[PDB]
């Protein structure tokens, strides 16, 4: 699996997060108007946030930012928040990633993640089709 | 395989199941409207419970709980009832789940079972298509 | 592989074959207007027997037995015969299965099956088309 | 793989063939109008030899004898030969099937067969398309 | 793979070329009127030349000689050299076939091909699509 | 995975990239009018540049270079360049490779590459679709 970013703007930021029991922030990459950037999910990355005016472009489809297994996560306005539950016998909310408007989150389900929780206005895409919250 | 929830109401509550021999059910979480929840079947996780008014989304299609290998039921009227029979020499009902109206149970075929039965009024639904009961 | 029954009437049976060198009955299941079985060809079961008026539905498509590797067989007419021929150095008749009108007859092709003969007035269903021996 | 054979006239004999450096021939079975054969290659069985009124129907299409890896050959007037060729160093013709007027033969390609010669009037199926010689 | 001769002509000519680090010639066989020849590609046999009037069919399309991984070479006028070049840290011409009109070549990348090189007036066939030099 | 080039004019040049921790270029092979080349990615090539008018065709489509997991990048204007980052846990720029205009490189992601970075006006082409910078 693999995704595609076009900046539509300068200053667009990727952000990289840690594969394990730790969810932390990977250093990030900087895009400027007209810059591409092709990245993999890896051992170490499964999830990335995406912040700015941008074209990210997957097997689903392409989104627009600007305008108002994995998955992907866009939010119409601020405050939408997504939980990530442990996969096992206990089911608890050991990360909480915040997503402001025009932010996009994608992320993939792990070995320590089988299910999430997204809360708020925000759209959600998915191999099987498009959702939107509101 | 993984399937979608979308909450039109408050209160829609998400049960799991466990795999096994034993089949009891796995502590809940909440759905507010506009809330979603993306969760896929595991190891310990073979069936969930479906309550309230909803918008479930998998693999074949799209269903509304509020209108009149895995498989889904959808109760139209209570007394709904799904047997679980017996993987083995053996065919025996090892648990009785009871279904009322606008109730939806998605369940997958397990080393424990390899056969199911389906009782009353309900919309099933599989890979090769859509059967009503009624 | 699955395949689907939904009663159109009360006293429905369906019967399980044992997969294996012996060839006998596996205790029966009933249902009633209204009622769904959904299961599976295993280890133990590889072939089933369904009598009465019923809608069998499977990935070839949907049958209606009351109107006039695996595969399918429906009685146009009583003295219908289905034999198992053997696989190996050898091809003899190890079973003869008899079917009356209206019943239908799932099988797979098994370790101990490599072959079989239909006699009489029947429907027959495969993955590449159906076939009428009339 | 596997094909089907329907009899629209008695005496139609179907024969089996040894796979292995030996090609010879295996006891036939008989079928009577309107009866039906259902077979698959297997380990013992490579090839088969069809004499007689039938229908032959298989993951390519469907075929009428009466009328004017694996393949499908059909003879349009007799004298055609089908040669098969060694697999390995050395390529020589190891067996030569003499096949009359409407009998068809069905064929794979083996450990000890990876290439055959077709001569005369025919009729020549496979995955890709159909092929006549003349 | 596979593929399909046929001979519109008497004295058509098929011949084998041996894999592995030596290129030479495999004894040819020969095809008169409405013969018809299936061979696949073995571990003895990577590529072949066809000389002369004949239906070449493959899995990407039908091809006529008389008109004016693997893939597909075919003379429009003599003249026409293919190289094949090593495979590993070292590239070098190991091989270079001559094409003559109305000849036909059809190779597979192997353990010790993995490019190859056409010079002149030729139509080529590949799996996404057909190319024309001139 | 392979790509064809066939030369629109005299003194095309592809070179080769050599998998691994260093990238370095593989030496090269010249085309002329009508040539073609068909070339694999191997374990030790893993990328290549193109320069010149050819007509490049991929799984994707077809390229023209003279008008206006593996991705394309065309360069529509000087100053195109292309950074390889690094797979694991630091993320660094290991490799800078400048495109000119009508240049075009064909790349896969590797051991050592799991996210690149294009900058400039240029093409880019992937399996879900194409992409423009300007
Ligand atoms: N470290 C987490 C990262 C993650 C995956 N999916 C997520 C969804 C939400 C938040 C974090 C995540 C994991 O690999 O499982
Ligand atoms: N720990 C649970 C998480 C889970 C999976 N599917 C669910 C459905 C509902 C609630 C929780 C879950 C599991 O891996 O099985
Ligand atoms: N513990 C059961 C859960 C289950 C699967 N399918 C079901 C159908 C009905 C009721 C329970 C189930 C199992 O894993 O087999
Ligand atoms: N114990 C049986 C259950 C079963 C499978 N298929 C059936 C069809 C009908 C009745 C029972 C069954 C088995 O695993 O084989
Ligand atoms: N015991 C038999 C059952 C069977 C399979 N296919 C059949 C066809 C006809 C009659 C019986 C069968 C077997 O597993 O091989
Ligand atoms: N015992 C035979 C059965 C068989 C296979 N294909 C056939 C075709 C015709 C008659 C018998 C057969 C075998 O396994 O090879
Ligand atoms: N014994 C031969 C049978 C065979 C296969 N393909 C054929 C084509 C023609 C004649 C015989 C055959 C084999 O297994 O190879
Ligand atoms: N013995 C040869 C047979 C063969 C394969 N492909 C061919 C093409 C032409 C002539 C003979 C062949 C081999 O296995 O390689
Ligand atoms: N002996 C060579 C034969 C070959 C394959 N592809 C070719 C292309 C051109 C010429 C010869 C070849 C090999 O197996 O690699
Ligand atoms: N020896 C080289 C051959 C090669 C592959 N792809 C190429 C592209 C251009 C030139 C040569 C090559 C290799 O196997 O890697
Ligand atoms: N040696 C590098 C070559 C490479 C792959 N992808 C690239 C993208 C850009 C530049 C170089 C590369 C590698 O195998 O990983
Ligand atoms: N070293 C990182 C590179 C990477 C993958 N995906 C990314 C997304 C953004 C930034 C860097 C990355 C990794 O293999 O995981």
């Amino acid at each position: 699996n693999f995704f595609v970013i076009k900046a539509k703007e300068n200053g667009v930021n990727v952000f990289g997060m840690t594969r394990g029991t730790d969810t932390r922030f990977h250093h990030s990459e900087k895009l400027d108007k007209g810059e591409v950037m092709i990245a993999q999910f890896t051992e170490h990355t499964s999830a990335v946030k995406i912040r700015g005016k941008a074209i990210i472009q997957t097997s689903y489809g392409t989104l627009d930012t600007e305008k108002d297994n994995f998955f992907v996560i866009k939010a119409k306005e601020n405050g939408v928040n997504v939980f990530g539950m442990t996969r096992g016998t206990d089911t608890r909310f050991h990360h909480s990633e915040k997503l402001d408007k025009g932010e996009v989150m994608i992320a993939q389900f792990t070995e320590h993640t089988s299910a999430v929780k997204i809360r708020g206005k925000a759209i959600i895409q998915t191999s099987y089709g498009t959702l939107d919250t509101e």
